[PDB]
């Protein structure tokens, strides 16, 4: 069988991935406390309708900009519909990324927190190309996990038992997605890779021509 094709694809995906450990135990602890605060405030109904997206395995919290249901016709909510990026995100997360030249100042106009229960997951998807610019930066928080690329296995486990690549994502680590890894392949999380609670902050810039609702 041609498993050289799988090695070619994995190499192409590797080239769109950069990773650095940026946040110490203490820094992570402080951000985690704030994440916990977002969850509490969401339970209290303190956010706009489109800020919070509650689902069985995973909750998402949209700040700055957000979007609708996503076959692939995601739309951007009008200004004011989602809550603004909280100051602690600017101070504790974004600043540290700018200070380490991960992304430039003023790039980030969208912050999304994904909160996973054990056994939570993400189904195969590409980050909406018509909505977000690249690179796509994310920071992992409560525990360690794995990000998979080439997620055909979620649907055809007999034909292909495995992802093209699995990327470890440690607590306090920064993942940057671009090129092939962001545009040419899907990613996902396997339920089994989420043993304990895990949250992630995803920092992006929305496109200027992003279709609006
Ligand atoms: O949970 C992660 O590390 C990736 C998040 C993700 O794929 C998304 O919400 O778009
Ligand atoms: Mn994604």
């Amino acid at each position: 069988e041609q498993q050289l094709q799988k090695e070619e694809e994995a190499r192409k995906v590797k080239s769109g991935i950069r990773q650095m450990r940026l946040f110490s135990q203490d820094e992570c602890a402080k951000i985690e406390a704030r994440i916990d605060e977002v969850v509490s405030r969401a339970e209290k109904g303190l956010y706009n309708e489109h800020t919070v997206d509650r689902a069985p395995l995973r909750n998402k919290y949209f700040f700055g900009e957000g979007y609708t249901y996503g076959p692939g016709q995601e739309r951007l909510y009008p200004p004011g519909d989602v809550d603004e990026i909280p100051e602690w995100v600017h101070q504790l997360v974004i600043q540290k990324l700018v200070e380490h030249r991960v992304i430039p100042e003023g790039f980030v106009n969208s912050a999304v927190i994904n909160d996973y229960q054990p056994g939570g997951c993400i189904v195969s998807h590409v980050d909406p190309i018509h909505i977000f610019e690249r690179p796509i930066v994310s920071v992992s928080f409560f525990s360690d996990s794995a990000l998979c690329f080439g997620c055909k296995f979620q649907f055809k486990p007999i034909r292909v038992s495995e992802p093209v690549l699995s990327l470890p994502v440690r607590r306090g680590s920064v993942t940057v997605l671009s090129g092939y890894a962001a545009d040419e392949i899907t990613h996902c999380i396997r339920p089994q890779d989420i043993k304990e609670r895990r949250a992630v902050i995803i920092l992006r810039k929305t496109r200027l021509d992003a279709p609006r609702l």
